[PDB]
DNA sequence: GACCACGGCGCC
DNA sequence: AAAAGGCGCCGTGGTC
């Protein structure tokens, strides 16, 4: 490639190199393009920003938050990390994606820049004729990035001194646990270290062990196995709230505090596109898709995700999506009426599982339940399901059974997604994302059904993560219109923020996008609430 | 100071 | 732990 002066011609590819991965946190140290067998070079990094009209190459949407940061509005364009993607989604890192495409990711921004072009030329040409792919790179995914890197650069509001005065006072609670596990063990040790744990639990105690771990097969110290053990001892229930406390605090309650941006005064993850087997979006650094909702703690913790002054949080989220989808996928007919009729899959497992009226099920117990539905409909066996709802092998293996000639056509929907996946080495959601599962041919039983139950999770999954994703992109530019934000994603949930006098017409509208997106044999429905902070904003 | 594997566990 | 699927981050232990 031969040297030009900056800046660039239109539409030319870019390279840029980032003293760090966090885009709202990161020096840009180079900057480059690539045009027609040219390269040109920035001489200053920064300033060169201002000469572009569109962030075009690989990874994108990283050099357009970092542009939204410094207050252009420098929007997304083709990325190849998203053709390959689509072309197979364990095509998740630019490494990867270069010495499969032709090249190799450096460390140098005009390299970088040369490799964009090369590689967006190569992927372009796979996908002609692939024109399912080609309608989801072009009204979906790269239309998608540019309301990622939006969400990305507006952050969220934190209430910092409040999770500060709850540090203080979960250390106390934390410093009360340990001292009765160490006096229970009759000696101090390092209770973070489960090795020491198994050592104290199974060796000084002589408790039952129940399990071993997958890799180096030690004595598991799990959640579950503690609560098998909950009535052999009684350092076990003291044991397990330490595992919530000091879980809760390491992870969420001290970190995201010193994570708030010094411009911005919010806290910023990133929305990572091409992460997962799926086609769903993975959150990090932090990931803010796993904040605490379950426990009392955890809820508390949820609180301290604010609206911004004179501000509401409008929280949406779909109704039961997955089943709603497989009705759909499946076209089993008592799945589909029980939709048409309004009825609660969730409350009406809850309600049988707790033994109380539908209307004497509170959200704890449905979420209980919901990772009963969900667990067996994904192949969840007989004995795991028996110790989660503690009851007989037998009546798990009865719920399980009646769970599917409940809705018969499921299992044959999975049948024939199997028998596809098979022939041809690849599943599909609705719209033609694809996940290729070649272990669905193993010769060796445990792998080849662990290959069937990705296999057949995929096209559910992944079709609930492709109305999501459309979903966000015809509700941006309403929402823009009206002077809201969009904020987070959490799959199926969305989290926006309205000025108060707008939360009400704002969720509305939200609502309305979301539940028509796309229509389905079933009816989406979102539940939409409207609060100061998450927690309240979700009921 | 940085890797990693691992067990473990938070959320959807 | 166990035939749920999909993620990312924590501390420990071990290494470089
Ligand atoms: C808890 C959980 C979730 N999911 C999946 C399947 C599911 O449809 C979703 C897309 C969203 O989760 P959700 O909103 O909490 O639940 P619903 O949408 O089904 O119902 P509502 O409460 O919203 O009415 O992730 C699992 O696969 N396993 C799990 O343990
Ligand atoms: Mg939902
Ligand atoms: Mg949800």
């Amino acid at each position: 490639l031969e040297e030009a002066p900056w800046p660039p011609p239109e539409g030319a590819f870019v390279g840029f190199v980032l003293s760090r991965k966090e885009p709202m946190w990161a020096d840009l140290l180079a900057l480059a393009a690539a045009r027609g067998g040219r390269v040109h070079r920035a001489p200053e990094p920064y300033k060169a920003l201002r000469d572009l009209k569109e962030a075009r190459g690989l990874l994108a949407k990283d050099l357009s938050v970092l542009a939204l940061r410094e207050g252009l509005g420098l929007p997304p364009g083709d990325d190849p990390m998203l053709l390959a993607y689509l072309l197979d989604p364990s095509n998740t890192t630019p490494e990867g994606v270069a010495r499969r495409y032709g090249g190799e990711w450096t460390e140098e921004a005009g390299e970088r820049a040369a490799l964009s072009e090369r590689l967006f030329a190569n992927l372009w040409g796979r996908l002609e004729g692939e024109e399912r792919l080609l309608w989801l790179y072009r009204e979906v995914e790269r239309p998608l990035s540019a309301v990622l890197a939006h969400m990305e650069a507006t952050g969220v509001r934190l209430d910092v001194a409040y999770l500060r005065a709850l540090s203080l006072e979960v250390a106390e609670e934390i410093a009360r646990l340990e001292a009765e596990v160490f006096r229970l063990a009759g000696h101090p040790f390092n209770l973070n270290s489960r090795d020491q744990l198994e050592r104290v639990l199974f060796d000084e105690l002589g408790l039952p062990a129940i399990g071993k771990t997958e890799k180096t097969g030690k004595r598991s110290t799990s959640a579950a196995v503690l609560e098998a053990l909950r009535e052999a001892h009684p350092i076990v229930e003291k044991i397990l709230q330490y595992r919530e406390l000091t879980k809760l605090k390491s992870t969420y309650i001290d970190p995201l505090p010193d994570l708030i941006h010094p411009r911005t005064g919010r806290l910023h993850t990133r929305f990572n596109q091409t992460a997962t087997a799926t086609g769903r979006l993975s959150s990090s650094d932090p990931n803010l898709q796993n904040i605490p909702v379950r426990t009392p703690l955890g809820q508390r913790i949820r609180r301290a995700f604010i609206a911004e002054e004179g501000w509401l949080l409008v929280a949406l989220d779909y109704s039961q999506i997955e089943l709603r989808v497989l009705a759909h996928l499946s076209g089993d007919e008592n799945l589909i009426r029980v939709f048409q009729e309004g009825r609660d899959i969730h409350t009406e497992t809850a309600s049988w599982m707790f033994g109380v009226p539908r209307e004497a099920v509170d959200p704890l117990m449905r979420r209980a339940a919901k990772t009963i539905n969900f667990g067996v409909l994904y192949g969840m066996s007989a004995h795991r399901l028996s110790q989660e709802l503690a009851i007989p092998y037998e009546e798990a293996q009865a719920f399980i059974e009646r769970y599917f000639q409940s809705f018969p056509k499921v299992r044959a929907w999975i049948e024939k997604t199997l028998e596809e996946g098979r022939r041809r080495g690849y599943v599909e959601t609705l719209f033609g994302r694809r996940r290729y599962v070649p272990d669905l041919e193993a010769r060796v039983k445990s792998v080849r059904e662990a290959a069937e139950r990705m296999a057949f999770n995929m096209p559910v999954q992944g079709t609930a993560a492709d109305l999501m994703k459309l979903a966000m992109v015809k509700l941006f530019p309403r929402l823009e219109e009206m002077g809201a934000r969009m904020l987070l994603q959490v799959h199926d949930e969305l989290v926006l923020e309205a000025p108060k006098e707008r939360a009400e017409a704002v969720a509305r509208l939200a609502k309305e996008v979301m539940e028509g997106v796309y229509p389905l044999a079933v009816p989406l429905e979102v539940e939409v609430g409207i609060g100061e902070d998450w927690l309240s904003a979700k009921e």
